[PDB]
């Protein structure tokens, strides 16, 4: 699973919440086999999902994926 750290233009500012630039953390979250009861057989189940935290630095974005074993790759800020 890759997680990508990053600081866009326009930022995940998540309920408004962030002031400057927070650095945004996408990863292909793993949904395993894991189909509803409800439903029972169910092909329309995605493989995965792009979930994404905020972290006011790079370091503990990294930080959380190495300690999940989600292999990362960082992108830089759109002023770096």
């Amino acid at each position: 699973m890759s997680a990508k750290i990053y600081r866009p233009a326009k930022t995940a500012m998540q309920s408004g919440t962030a002031k400057t630039n927070v650095w945004v953390l996408e990863f292909d979250a793993e949904v395993p086999r894991k189909i509803d009861p409800i439903m029972g057989y169910t092909s329309s189940s995605d493989m995965k999902q792009q979930v994404k935290l905020t972290f006011e630095t790079q370091e503990q974005a990294e930080a959380y994926a190495q300690r999940k074993g989600i292999e990362y790759r960082v992108i830089l800020p759109k002023e770096a």
